[PDB]
């Protein structure tokens, strides 16, 4: 199923009938960072399998829901259960939910993820406001926009110069200052590793020479689809470990340690994004 | 349809019957740089959709023709309407027209494209004679030759050390000196970004560290297929903008500005390649 | 055919019935480096086409056998006829034979390959014990593990920090010292170029800046599948040429010169790995 104007409209038609919510804000949370989706007020949970033209996620399994409701007086739509390209999903399957968000009226997309630190200033438990990215799949002919262009959503050759909104980064940093955890908040360039293997010690060493501050396996496809159709983006990475430090000390990297860091920071991140949603500018 | 010896021969059989032209030179022009195809003498225009085994281009749309005729006393065949890999075409679809050119008797392939400047010495409106390339799709298992090797056309492991002919670069530079626009002609290494998104500011910064002078979204697949079967190549990039300058000044990159640069330089490039064709060495 | 637990078991069932050999060691040899497969004692040769669920190799042609028997008192299984990803094989086709090796009881995998030298200390005819790798296909969303994870074999996010066993590298180096050819044995980082084109002179220059010592077109997919399911790996590259030297002197790179180097070093490499197999630690 192509993520075109007609197929995305069929999905939005179903969502509009099931919930009265017309959201202005979209949210995609990383694994273990989705507790905020539980406190959505007046919420409607729609499984992916019930939405027309939504991608099939049975092979991977686990949760896959679209949740719509209110947070701090704001109408939002949240993706519960993230689609990652290392699972084998095509460009069309990744793009359709974001373009359905666009047809529902989403103008701001807030994204969180887990990732590894490359810049020696980044430690486990730090946050990174993403101000730019280095897209290795895109350079190697695996860009999420490879294929025919859907002209109703955006241009054939998008400009990514301002994909990460400056004013949204300033707002997130100010809220961190107001609550005195600005000592955990950095800015940096995000490198897209397709995955699913963690970067080898020598791959981390290469990313250090290339100017990468953070490396992860997601986010960049969603940001490009959102920037393509004109949706503002705020992207925040939670640093689970510094792979340059781990290479020097021969310390292993595994998913159990990563999720433990997510649990250590889940509540603080939930409070942070709840206030960001509340403080998002109006018209 | 595989771009094998049998399928390419079926296409060449049709072309040979429709036109008496046996071309020695092949031409592929970038968007907005194809006015020379309008001045082909005694020309025959063959739409792609009429040629057996030629790739289907209806989804992308727009012009797609094979034009055969004479330029300056030389017999040429021109591709009007370029096939780009960011559109979703497979390796086989890209390769077949060049291998059909080979079966028609083409020995020299002349290519132009639009691209962005990385080397700080490159300005908008400059020309770059490509003397080498850095193929990011090829390194990441998306090389145009990935798949079974068609032994009738070339070897399994081609050498790209001399893919860009030295004597053809010298000839193009001499013609520029004879007409006093050598101050616009540079040499450089071409980086292949799969596209279709323009390079982010940080991706341009990485390409500067990697030694890339120019970055674009085409040409390298055609050069590899041509070098595979023994066709000499001359490749010229027209610099639409310097993305390193644009990153420092936060200036946007879009296709409208790119085509305006192509229109600014179209006539000069048409005169240039008309003389290159005329001056190409004989046997 | 997916390389899952059920399909690999069907292949192992057939292999177990055809040969009484329960191997503990697996071997994959590069082109021209497989003479050791001829001296397997009490050996059984099983063509790939006869094994259920084994990938189809008729399009590429040439030899494709699984050989099981004894070397120096050790029970081994050898892949005769290597599957390379530049041929067009999918992730599932590459992975299945290694996962069948795992189900047969293989705990150590020994791999050899031909490659080009980047580090200026590497000359033609040298050996390189691979201690790490830089996987460009993996970074660009062409990792061999992209797709659904087969949980019976390994985790979703594997750690590659110790994919190349330290103790196996020490053993191979000691045997080289015992026979006085340690002056040919180096250590280095292996870069994975998808192929099938040899690296351009500028691509070799980039790999020099990125810290790559060796570049080749294989091995890394097999190492990742083996590390995924817990198989120890020893990987040795034979340097056919130094492409940085060849770029400075404009010397061509072709497969005929590469195979001549393999023939020059075949017997020494056969003696080397025969002793490595004999000296592999017991329980
Ligand atoms: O090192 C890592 N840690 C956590 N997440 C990651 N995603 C890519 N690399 C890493
Ligand atoms: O910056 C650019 N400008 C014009 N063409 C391009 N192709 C890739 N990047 C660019
Ligand atoms: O330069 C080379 N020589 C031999 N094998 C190779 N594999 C990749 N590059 C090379």
């Amino acid at each position: 199923v192509v993520a075109n104007y007609e197929n995305a409209s069929m999905a939005a038609d179903y969502i509009k009938r099931v919930s009265n919510v017309l959201p202005d804000i979209g949210i995609i949370c990383g694994s273990g960072l989705g507790k905020l989706i539980e406190e959505i007020e007046e919420r409607k949970v729609i499984p992916y399998i019930n939405i027309p033209n939504f991608p099939k996620t049975t092979v991977a399994g686990h949760v896959g829901n679209l949740v719509l409701g209110s947070v701090g007086g704001r109408k939002i739509v949240a993706m519960q259960g993230r689609l990652h390209m290392y699972e084998g999903y095509s460009n069309q399957e990744i793009a359709l939910p974001i373009r359905v968000m666009k047809l529902l009226g989403v103008r701001v997309l807030l994204i969180t993820n887990l990732a590894g630190g490359i810049n020696r200033k980044l430690k486990s438990g730090d946050f990174v406001l993403i101000k730019g990215h280095i897209n290795f799949p895109g350079l190697g002919l695996n860009n999420v926009l490879v294929g025919p262009n859907q002209d109703e959503f955006g241009p054939r050759f998008p400009d990514l110069s301002n994909a990460y909104d400056r004013l949204l980064q300033q707002l997130a940093l100010k809220i961190a200052q107001e609550n005195d955890f600005q000592d955990l908040v950095h800015e940096g360039v995000y490198a897209f590793n397709g995955g699913p293997t963690y970067e080898s010690p020598d791959e981390s060493n290469m990313l250090l020479k290339l100017g990468c501050d953070v490396v992860g396996m997601s986010t960049v496809p969603e940001v490009i689809i959102a920037c393509h159709c004109g949706i503002k983006v705020l992207a925040v990475s939670l640093i689970a470990n510094n792979s340059i430090l781990d290479a020097e000390n021969d310390v292993s990297i595994n998913h159990e340690k990563v999720l433990a860091v997510a649990e250590k920071r889940a509540d603080l991140l939930q409070m942070w994004f709840k206030e960001i949603i509340t403080r998002l500018p109006l018209d």
